């Protein structure tokens, strides 16, 4: 099923991004530039999971490096939480997308239930390496990748969750996706900035 035959019987973070380089565990790597994995190592308290890479991770085999990025580094900073010490990744690995005429970039695409699930192994996988204390959850995507098809990011804002389906039994934190913040009203995006932090901070002090 999906991806798990690409996984090696590694937590080895490297040896685990390469062998991503070459998962065809979904339709999505055919359209990418490449797998997009996790940055950061095993020894990190706090993973963080997006929904997948962007145009500009797409490019940079990196996450969070464009604006959505910015802003979590600014929110990160604010928290006072070291974004090098930190595991962040994306519930999906290859960025899926569409361009529009006149368009300044490659649009993302959400992913479907179907790729999550596919996927999925290597978050997994991501998890097992790493094992965080926390694992905090940036968007609707990735939070249902772990807590069900069916959860609501905004009704569960800053509370702290476990559910005994995640190896490891971390805490689970379900925020906004930083992507969501860059656009709105200043004042709406000012207190959604601030329920991030405070969101974020909730998972630091776990
Ligand atoms: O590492 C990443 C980078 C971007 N995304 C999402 C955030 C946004 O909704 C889009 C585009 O990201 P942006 O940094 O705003 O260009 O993809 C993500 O889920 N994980
Ligand atoms: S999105 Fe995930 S499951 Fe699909 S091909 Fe890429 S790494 Fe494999």
């Amino acid at each position: 099923a999906g991806a798990q035959d690409f996984v090696p019987h590694t937590a080895d973070l490297a040896e685990l991004a390469a062998a991503a380089g070459e998962c065809r565990g979904c339709g999505l790597y055919r359209d990418a530039t490449q797998a997009v994995f996790g940055a950061g190592g095993r020894s990190a308290r706090i993973m963080m999971i997006g929904e997948q890479p962007g145009d500009k991770e797409d490019l940079a085999g990196l996450p969070f490096v464009g604006p959505a990025g910015r802003l979590l580094d600014r929110a990160l900073e604010a928290a006072d939480i070291d974004r090098d010490a930190l595991y962040v990744t994306n519930a999906v690995k290859h960025f899926k997308f569409t361009r529009a005429a006149g368009g300044k970039r490659r649009i993302h695409k959400t992913p479907s239930r179907t790729e999550v699930v596919a996927c999925r192994p290597w978050l997994i996988a991501e998890m097992t390496s790493v094992e965080p204390d926390v694992v905090v959850l940036l968007g609707a995507t990735a939070a249902k990748a772990l807590l069900g098809n069916d959860f609501r990011v905004t009704q569960h804002r800053g509370e702290v969750l476990h559910v005994d389906d995640v190896p490891g039994d971390p805490a689970l934190v379900a925020t906004v996706h930083p992507s969501s913040l860059l656009r709105g009203p200043k004042e709406e995006r000012e207190s959604a900035f601030a329920g991030l932090v405070d969101d974020l901070r909730v998972a630091a002090d776990v």
